[PDB]
């Protein structure tokens, strides 16, 4: 319903990505302490979570990268 049943979900999980910083360039286990440290860790399924994953590291590394590579 425009933002509200999954999407929501699936929002929570992309901003906790960036809030412990699942770093765009490692291993999902190190980002899986940084995140899990919250039960929302535990919202999307190995599915749903798989594409979160993939498309933050995705698009987050692009622009950290062409800035300066963040770090």
């Amino acid at each position: 319903g425009a933002m509200g049943s999954l999407e929501a979900r699936m929002k929570q999980f992309k901003d906790m990505l960036l809030e412990r910083g699942v770093s765009a360039f490692s291993t999902w286990e190190k980002e899986l302490h940084k995140i899990v440290f919250d039960p929302r860790y535990l919202l999307l399924n190995p599915k749903e979570r798989k594409q979160v994953f993939d498309q933050y590291v995705k698009t987050r590394a692009e622009e950290e990268r062409r800035e300066k590579k963040n770090k």
